[PDB]
């Protein structure tokens, strides 16, 4: 059973740093990045990658610590796949 990571819109996070957290945790693109950073600015939220349980909690939690020590409040959650 795999998970879906997600990151939510907000009104704060820049969004070169949404593009530097798809690339640096999430292994996209420069190109799949800023799509996946605009689709989530345009829709809300939006998919950064599937992983097992115990991965996708990783990759949650790296984001977050990533993103309070930049002073940003993006949110990211996970679901199952």
């Amino acid at each position: 059973s795999l998970y879906r990571v997600l990151i939510l819109n907000d009104d704060y996070t820049p969004m070169e740093f949404v593009v530097y957290v798809l690339e640096r945790f999430f292994n996209k693109s420069r190109e799949d990045a800023t799509r996946i950073m605009l689709h989530v600015h345009q829709n809300g939220v939006g998919v950064c990658g599937v992983y097992t349980y115990e991965v996708a909690e990783t990759k949650v939690a790296q984001v977050i610590d990533s993103a309070r020590r930049h002073q940003h409040p993006l949110q990211c959650t996970m679901e199952k796949d």
